[PDB]
């Protein structure tokens, strides 16, 4: 049951002014494509808040990547659902080397312990088997929404309730102009993931994606069980859990659609002009080194 | 649960192309509003008939308004969720004066005989006390969805599950393009629909809203609560159950607005540009007449 939103004084909405000229923002299923300009953040303050939503935020920091954990958990503390109640949940092989982070009321942290396999493909896959098993084990007792991401990354802009659906998926930042022909998919049909050149809606990205607990329980054991199809089948996908991804979302539409504001590499895209805000962006990294001993 | 959808080919979204630049597409609180374009109907017709959807149809035909059914129901019959599993529920005080009209597969009508109140007024308010009641009569067990709408209607051209989300309302066709100032909501503060001058996003019509049967009997109970308030404190809001419907909807956010192509009226505004199709339309109509002995 939801209560009524109090009085708001606010710009009324422009039935004969589109919010954007220049992108799609809305799915041919109806789903929002999330850009600035789509959204008055305050309304959605209001509904979520009047929920007591909370939002967990899954990260995995295995190996050396715990060098990337301090610079995400500050920032999300400034730009990651700010004034609602937040969970953080890092995934890693060495507790001891998660820095001591400052948060702010309502927010808390855990640490949750896990293996480290040896390539970094399987580091990647594994996240959706381990955040499966978690629904479970935490998940659904403690957060209403998931929001799973790279570690590898900072958030430069708000990235708040607007976000909250039952299942969402984010745009590519290489991909978000493509043709599908060009989207990298897994193309052989031997593999679970397999997506033919004339299907596919988007390209959305391994990085970051989420929803209701249960919707994102769904994805996760469904991108694990065909992963492990095609390891029983001497086949890994090109694009590792990505590609699963994209096979999930293909044939279960997400009801909202973040634009690439939302993940972003400005060391390899620049800051074009469809972007109005930067939020979510890579850090500057050395690729083999830090996926290596 | 959701199954998966089958293979489909369709044209790609095009991420940097608006679906509509004449038009608002989404609302501030990320609502799709619906219009011509902005929707892939095949996409949408798989989504909802891989979960058996059934859309109940409610309409009111107390007194003279019986005349309005046969045309009602069988253009209803042509144009109305065709594929899908319906069920109209036709209220009335003349149940002998229900028209016979053939229904296509999967698709049943209910005749729910009801008091007829003396003045318009009153026919028009308390549909909400009667829809209320029969949410627990019957909608909860027999639909998913329910659409209530007027029945001095035709409908000319498609109306389907691109209209079905939880709660929805649809714009008035008078005043899609007006400033809220100029909206006729109630503007005494003495009533329980009063809306300020500076609030409000839409002015909702009162002939066609709906959702899923929970939200539909909040909608429902709310404003007949809110009209009996008003009642005991000797004031009639000036546009009936609209004006309590649109401060419903005010507070509570619908989840999709439909545009102006399903609430319209050829004679009074003709066929403007940025209505690519008339969908339901208003019938011509001696309104004292017709609402008088
Ligand atoms: O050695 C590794 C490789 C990957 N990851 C996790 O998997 C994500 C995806 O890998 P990458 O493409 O960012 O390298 C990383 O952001 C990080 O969360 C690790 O934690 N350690
Ligand atoms: O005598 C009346 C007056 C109203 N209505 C119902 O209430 C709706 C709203 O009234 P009106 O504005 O269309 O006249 C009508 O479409 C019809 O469904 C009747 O059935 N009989
Ligand atoms: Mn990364
Ligand atoms: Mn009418």
């Amino acid at each position: 049951f939801m209560v009524s939103l109090p009085r708001m004084v606010y710009p009324q909405p422009k039935v004969l002014t589109p919010c954007r000229k220049d992108v799609l923002v809305v799915t041919p299923w109806l789903a929002p494509i999330v850009w600035e300009g789509t959204f008055n953040i305050d309304i959605l303050n209001e509904q979520f808040r009047l929920q007591n939503t909370t939002i967990g935020l899954t990260v995995f920091a295995i190996k050396k990547y715990v060098a990337f954990l301090k610079l995400f958990l500050e920032t999300a503390e400034k730009h990651f659902m700010v004034g609602h109640r937040v969970h953080y949940y890092v995934f890693t092989d060495q507790p001891a080397a998660v820095p001591r982070v400052t948060l702010g009321t309502g927010r808390q942290l855990s640490v949750l312990e896990v293996r480290a396999y040896k390539r970094w493909q399987d580091v990647s896959m594994r996240r959706m088997e381990m955040i499966s098993d978690f629904c479970e084990r935490r998940f659904l007792s403690e957060v209403d929404y998931l929001v799973c991401v790279d570690v590898d990354m900072e958030f430069r802009d708000h990235v708040g309730v607007e976000i909250l659906t039952p299942l969402f998926g984010t745009l590519h930042p290489g991909f978000y102009g493509s043709s599908r022909e060009a989207f990298t998919y897994e193309r052989r049909p031997q593999s679970q993931a397999y997506i033919p050149k004339d299907e596919g809606d988007f390209y959305y990205g391994g990085a970051f994606f989420g929803g209701s607990v249960q919707e994102v329980q769904r994805l996760t054991r469904a991108c694990h069980q065909a992963m492990m199809v095609d390891q029983a089948n001497g086949i890994e996908a090109v694009w590792h859990d990505e590609s699963h991804l994209n096979k999930y979302l293909l044939r279960h539409k997400p009801t909202k659609v973040l634009s690439p504001e939302y993940l972003w590499d400005q060391q390899l895209l620049g800051w074009p002009a469809v972007l109005r805000k930067l939020r979510f962006t890579a850090v500057p990294k050395n690729h083999q080194a830090v996926r290596n001993p």
